[PDB]
């Protein structure tokens, strides 16, 4: 697969990383995600980096890719 790497902006609770994880997993093509909560970071395996900025972008939170 391939894995990227997203840094966070916007995440003040829980229901936040719940919102981001599910907008993540709606995203067809995605394969795994993790959220590190403190870091506001995510780590993603796909099958569209921009596709997935995108969602989460829709959900309500800023998405960079980290390099
Ligand atoms: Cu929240």
């Amino acid at each position: 697969a391939q894995t990227i790497n997203l840094q966070l902006e916007g995440m003040r609770c829980a229901a936040c990383a719940s919102s981001i994880e599910r907008a993540i997993a709606k995203v067809p093509g995605v394969q795994s995600c993790q959220v590190n909560f403190a870091l506001e970071q995510a780590v993603v395996s796909y099958h569209t980096p921009q596709i997935l900025t995108d969602a989460v972008e829709r959900a309500g939170y800023h998405a960079r890719v980290l390099k």
